[PDB]
């Protein structure tokens, strides 16, 4: 019931008992760990309003107030009346910011107050929604400078007139299969990249192409917009020691914008939700480039390198992406646009769950996800127990749109 | 009911059935996941239901289920528990209970060889001598001048609970750490505690920064007896880098044979709480966590100086960069002296072949992923990209906790 973690480095413990508050499954059992799995009504609304309301005014001190009670009824009536109810700008900024602070695979959490939301629940057409986004993205980048941020457009009603955005991140390249049997680009898009085609976007065919926005709204189908190429801050990566480097050709976009989330606020869902804050520099460097299934650069530096690639115990790989991951971070710090590295964030984080257990009775934390994809046991987190569990408001995949929607 | 696990690099999926045999605890609820936790006298109640689905498993596996061999075993091992409160492993099925433990083995990548394991049976065994005399025949074969062999060996098992077989160490072979009056540590801060009741016992300390240790070995539930392993039995290996000379004047060695001996074998509902087992390395174990951790032998910032990297800022990723040429220096060494290790590229890539082999023949193979994948360069394995189901299967290696604590000194 009570529960403690240990850091296996520092033999600090801590208490957890903000799980007991828990309420979505795990998808693991007492007779199973299902961990490392990527993807594990009036009558229903008025629990989960009543459960979010509690949360938000006892946290401003005024729990059991009348000022609580009579927004409990207020929210009350409108369900049994509406079948819905909407947020005040107090709440909807409070659950947003909660969203990301019970997001248990997330590395960034220390800086989850600072969260600038854009409440576009207001807009009505994918144009609108396109100038939302464009004032997120001018916003967020702010020359180089990022800034955490969120746009909230309307909730779902009755599911047949959701917002949604197609795109899987605000700003990602282009895949293209080609004859040759090999893929140009980011292979991880191939299929987005193919609807944009289908519906008309004209493809340069490059290796770096911005993807135009495919936005949805009020669940009409969708439309393409090409955001203002002045707005994508891009870096080019050069190695501060390789001159060859910058031959590569390799360049990486500074705004990690994730747009295909589901929001959850007191029961109420919004679908698209695009959010933003800045990189770590292991995504990019070791696995957007080193994935075998991304840009799957390895073998080339490694040649570049005149490394022995003969045997893999030279481990060449692994010198490799230590250099590719070095020009990445030297890169994005040349051009001051804001990085940060796996063992400042991991540092971060750790200080972030102390913070958590004695504020808050704990932190929900997937070590799966938060342990860096590489030199992993040299980052505290490593040796860090973490629990893993559930916490409302949340934000939850969902399924793609093209797989979902009635044309 | 089937469960399925994809590898998202390469999209195959796999369906798991096995994971219905499974019959312990995980740790974990619908509300919970503990995947990350390090550690989350029987009755003759008990006992024969155990003994039973061991018999019918083993039974099956030789593919006489139900046989009048099969049928008469269970009857003259449920007459011994009834008679005699317990039972004997015969033989033959003590070695498939110990090969079955290693192949279900959740956080052990070498699993591809469980197969091949020397089965040393040594419940014949009544005293520390006796024990050490065990050890040092396994530590011998396993060795094998360089060309290592798996191994375990298996003393009685457990009783009443007070005449227990345990051997003190936590590994056969192991360095000694001494705490310093100024609060620094000489040589491995892992085994401070282990290093203190050796000398309490009357070990004399050489007090260097690689002492291996003594066994300290009890027999039947007696205080453990001190005994040194024959130097010329334990096998080391200097290490080197194969371009930066200045690496040997780091002072570095290992040792070739990682033996743990303070888990607990349980076959059938028969505990054998002394069962040392062997097999090789895989490099990381050594040049990422045993020299690297903050914890252990702590070695990033002096091999960083000596390359000249610049370490007023982390993110110039200097103990990445130091990180990979210790490792290199450990594979090339062993290499080199010709003793067995395994890289980790190696390593994960032929787990992920045993992986999909044991879906296939038995229907699944429990994983734990946050110790499978290794502790550096972990998305550029296999591994990485490979959903797992952990779950518990019989027979089985589990903790058991360090004897110093539960011990009934009669002095
Ligand atoms: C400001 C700096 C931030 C850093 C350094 C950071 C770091 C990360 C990293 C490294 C991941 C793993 C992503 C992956 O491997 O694909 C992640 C996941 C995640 N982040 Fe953060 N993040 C930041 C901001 C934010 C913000 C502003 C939000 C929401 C408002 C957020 C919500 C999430 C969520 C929900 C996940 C899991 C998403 C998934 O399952 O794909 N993050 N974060
Ligand atoms: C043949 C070469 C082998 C290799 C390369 C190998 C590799 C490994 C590694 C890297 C670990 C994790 C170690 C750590 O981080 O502390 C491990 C754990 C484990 N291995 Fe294997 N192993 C091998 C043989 C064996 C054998 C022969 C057995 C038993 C007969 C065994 C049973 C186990 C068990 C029970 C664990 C979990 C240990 C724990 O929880 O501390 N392994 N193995
Ligand atoms: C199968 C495994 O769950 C999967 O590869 C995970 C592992 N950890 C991860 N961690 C992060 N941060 N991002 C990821 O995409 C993944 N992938
Ligand atoms: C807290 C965490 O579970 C702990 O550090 C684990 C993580 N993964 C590991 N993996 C292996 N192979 N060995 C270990 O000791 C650990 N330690
Ligand atoms: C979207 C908020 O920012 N979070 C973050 N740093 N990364 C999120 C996912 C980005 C993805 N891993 C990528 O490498 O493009
Ligand atoms: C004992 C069977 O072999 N297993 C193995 N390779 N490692 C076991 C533990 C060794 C430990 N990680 C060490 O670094 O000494
Ligand atoms: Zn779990």
């Amino acid at each position: 019931r009570f529960l403690k973690v240990k850091n296996w480095e520092t033999d600090v413990v801590l208490t957890d008992t903000l799980h007991l508050k828990s309420t979505l499954e795990t998808g693991c059992t007492e007779h199973i760990c299902m961990g490392s799995i990527m993807l594990p009504t009036k009558d229903q609304l008025f629990p989960l309003a009543k459960e979010f309301l509690d949360q938000y005014y006892s946290s401003i001190k005024r729990f059991g107030s009348k000022a609580h009670m009579d927004r409990l009824e207020e929210v009350n009536k409108e369900i049994e009346s509406t079948s819905t109810y909407q947020l005040k700008d107090t709440e909807l900024i409070y659950g947003a910011k909660h969203a990301w602070r019970n997001a248990s695979r997330c590395v960034g959490r220390i800086q989850w107050s600072k969260l600038q939301v854009f409440d576009a629940r207001d807009c009505t057409t994918a144009h609108g929604m396109f100038n939302y986004i464009c004032n997120h993205v001018k916003y967020a980048t702010n020359k180089g400078n990022l800034r955490s941020a969120i746009t909230i457009f309307p909730q779902r009603t009755d599911g047949k007139h959701d917002f949604r955005v197609w795109n899987s991140q605000l700003i990602r390249y282009a895949g293209y299969k080609q004859p040759d049997g090999s893929t140009l680009g980011d292979p991880a898009n191939v299929q987005f990249t193919e609807i944009c085609i289908q519906q008309g976007w004209k493809a340069p065919r490059g290796r770096f192409d911005v993807l135009p926005l495919l936005l949805q709204a009020n669940g009409n189908d969708p439309e393409l917009f090409q955001i203002p190429p002045e707005l994508v801050l891009e870096v080019p990566i050069r190695h501060p020691k390789f001159d060859w480097f910058k031959d590569l050709g390799l360049k990486w976009y500074g705004l990690p914008a994730v747009s295909n989330m589901l929001l959850e606020i007191g029961g109420l869902e919004f679908s698209a939700c695009p959010f933003s804050g800045w990189y770590m520099g292991t995504e990019i460097g070791v696995r957007d480039y080193c994935d075998n299934s991304r840009y799957n650069i390895l073998e080339e530096v490694a040649k570049k390198m005149d490394l022995d690639m003969r045997k893999t115990s030279s481990l060449w790989k692994d010198q490799a992406l230590v250099e590719i991951n070095i020009a990445v971070l030297y890169s994005f710090q040349s051009d001051k646009v804001t990085i940060v590295d796996h063992h400042s964030a991991t540092e971060s984080f750790i200080k972030h769950m102390e913070n958590e257990y004695r504020c808050r009775g704990g932190c929900p934390a997937d070590w799966v996800w938060i342990v860096p994809p590489m030199s992993g046991s040299i980052t505290p987190v490593f040796h860090q127990e973490m629990l893993n569990y559930r916490l409302t408001p949340s934000f939850e995949y969902q399924p793609d749109p093209w797989n979902t929607h009635v044309w």
